[PDB]
């Protein structure tokens, strides 16, 4: 238990593929448990977007703003490893890209 993600300002959009269930609160709690700040809005302070089947607007903005765009598996791997894992190993997916 350590604030290994203390430098992360995360914006989270993690949904079921069919867009009926929003799991963003789950992953927000896991990030905050690791010391991260999680912002409710995707503002200029955000350094990381954790993305699963989120809005296309979010996907485009993350790519165009050059933020770290990661899958949920990155959150699970930081937790189980207890370390800030390299985000380039966990690129997010978007089935419509
Ligand atoms: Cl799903």
């Amino acid at each position: 238990a350590a604030p290994i993600l203390k430098d992360v300002v995360a914006y989270v959009e993690v949904w079921s593929s069919n867009g009926t269930e929003n799991y963003s609160k789950t992953f927000t709690t896991q990030l905050v448990d690791m010391g991260a700040k999680v912002s409710k809005t995707f503002n200029k302070q955000v350094t990381h977007v954790i993305f699963k089947d989120g809005y296309q607007s979010t996907w485009d903005k993350a790519q165009k703003r050059g933020v770290k765009l990661v899958s949920v598996l990155w959150v699970e791997k930081c937790r189980t490893a207890g370390a800030h894992i390299d985000e380039s190993l966990f690129p997010a997916a978007n089935m419509n890209e």
